[PDB]
This record gives C-alpha cells, sequence and structure tokens, in this order.
C-alpha cells in the first residue's frame, strides 16, 4: 500500500541512511510494494536461513544428515555464540546447529555449517544454481558483517532475497519435510522480538530471521500472514545509519505496523 511507503521513506529520512524494502505475495510471487528493491545491502545474519536451506538440500540429496554430530573447540568460537559456547565438550548435531544459527543467530554455528557445505563459495554456487544471480556470500563470521560502503561482498538485494526465500519456502527446491523444518526454525526465532514480531497481531504466523552488522546495518526477512499461515514475504534492510539499535529496531517495527494495518 503506498501508505507503507510513506513510512519506509520516513524511516530512510529518520535514520539518515538507505532503507530497502519489498513486500511479495507468497503464492504468486507478485511484488506488492518496494523501495530500493534492486540495491545491494549487507545480508548480515539473514544469510543463515539461506545457509540452512543449502544444508537441507544436502540432506534431501543424501549428502548430509541432520543428526550428524560436529565436534568443535574454543578455537572455533567467534563473537556472539550463545548456544555453541555451551556445547564445547560434546558437540552439536547439524539440526541443533541450524536451530542455533536461525533462532539465536549463533555465529559459530553458522561457521560450522558453512564448513559442512564447503564455505561461502559453495553457498553462493547453491544460490546461483537455484536462480539467484545476485546474492553472494564471500566471508565468514565475523567479517561478513563489515558492511563496507559500496562493497558487494556478503550482499543481497531486497528483491533477490525475497524471491529466494519464496523459492525455499514454497518451491520444489526442498522436500516438504525439509521446507517445513526450515520454516519451523524461522518460526522459533528468539532474537527478533523488537522487529516485525512487535507489530504482529494475535493469531498471525511469522517465520523470520534478523540481522545486525557494522555501520548501522540492520535487517529482517520474514514470511507472515493471518490465521496461522504465511501469505506474504517482507524483506527490510538498512545500512549506513548512525542511529542507535533501539532507533533502528523501532523503524523496522513501524514499517511492520504499517504493512499490517494496510494488509
Ligand atoms: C549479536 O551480534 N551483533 C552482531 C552479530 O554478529 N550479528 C550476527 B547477525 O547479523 O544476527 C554484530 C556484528 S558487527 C556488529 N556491530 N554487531
Ligand atoms: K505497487
Ligand atoms: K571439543
Amino acid at each position: 500500500h503506498p501508505e507503507t511507503l510513506v513510512k519506509v521513506k520516513d524511516a530512510e529520512d529518520q535514520l539518515g541512511a538507505r532503507v530497502g524494502y519489498i513486500e511479495l505475495d507468497l503464492n504468486s510471487g507478485k511484488i506488492l510494494e518496494s523501495f530500493r528493491p534492486e540495491e545491494r545491502f549487507p545480508m548480515m545474519s539473514t544469510f543463515k536461513v539461506l545457509l540452512c536451506g543449502a544444508v537441507l538440500s544436502r540432506v534431501d540429496a543424501g549428502q548430509e544428515q541432520l543428526g550428524r554430530r560436529i565436534h568443535y573447540s574454543q578455537n572455533d568460537l567467534v563473537e556472539y555464540s550463545p548456544v555453541t559456547e555451551k556445547h564445547l565438550t560434546d558437540g552439536m548435531t547439524v539440526r541443533e546447529l541450524c536451530s542455533a544459527a536461525i533462532t539465536m543467530s549463533d555465529n559459530t554455528a553458522a561457521n560450522l555449517l558453512l564448513t559442512t557445505i564447503g564455505g561461502p563459495k559453495e553457498l553462493t554456487a547453491f544460490l546461483h544454481n537455484m536462480g539467484d544471480h545476485v546474492t553472494r556470500l564471500d566471508r565468514w563470521e565475523p567479517e561478513l558483517n563489515e558492511a563496507i560502503p559500496n562493497d558487494e561482498r556478503d550482499t543481497t538485494t531486497p528483491a533477490a532475497m525475497a524471491t529466494t526465500l519464496r523459492k525455499l519456502l514454497t518451491g520444489e527446491l526442498l522436500t516438504l519435510a525439509s521446507r517445513q523444518q526450515l520454516i519451523d526454525w524461522m518460526e522459533a526465532d528468539k532474537v527478533a522480538g523488537p522487529l516485525l514480531r512487535s507489530a504482529l497481531p494475535a493469531g498471525w504466523f511469522i517465520a523470520d530471521k534478523s540481522g545486525a552488522g557494522e555501520r548501522g546495518s540492520r535487517g529482517i526477512i520474514a514470511a507472515l500472514g493471518p490465521d496461522g499461515k504465511p501469505s506474504r514475504i517482507v524483506v527490510i534492510y538498512t545500512t549506513g545509519s548512525q542511529a542507535t539499535m533501539d532507533e533502528r529496531n523501532r523503524q523496522i517495527a513501524e514499517i511492520g505496523a504499517s504493512l499490517i494495518k494496510h494488509w
């Protein structure tokens, strides 16, 4: 609805920085509304959904098992690893790592999972092979969050991300069982409360993944809709603001409130 664009472009103003937005019909793939849809933004932790999509594609092909245990050391821990720092002794399964990476945004979990698929180059190859010729992962945690101005490393566009997410959640890319597992991890997101979830009406479904990075970067990807089932995808990114995290969060929550109001 154009009223939501009032709020998006208000955000870009308030934040002193670019905001990218797209609202996509889940069933049809129709772009309902957009802003800067084909400009690049750092993915930050939103890539972790793509990562676990690639992992689940390998499970479906018999190249990985969700119950396989990976053992790691203090040597693997990177900043912001609230789950993996607790399991150094006995390790974690692939399933557990994807849960951690998505619900808790655990960074070591993401690095361990990247290692399983052959690293950033292979995630990018996986994306290109599914028709996403835009999104690229180049680095590991933590450096992939550096958000250097005009750098295309570790970036997506709102449009590329939204259509990739649609394909993962609804397409023949993944078996039904694997698509639902991915959804389930995203529904279980624990570290996105101040964002779209704070605008979500009772009874609505949301499956999301947030991101934060350097230089004011912030974003979210989500599938959401009324009566317990998703019907649209929303992608919001920003980078470059000097605003506080609370300020960034509130702008995203307010974009959410508007898109809900005008659904
Ligand atoms: C909780 O972390 N803050 C992060 C981070 O590593 N986020 C991972 B994901 O985008 O949710 C961070 C990285 S650079 C920065 N400033 N904050
Ligand atoms: K429109
Ligand atoms: K160990």
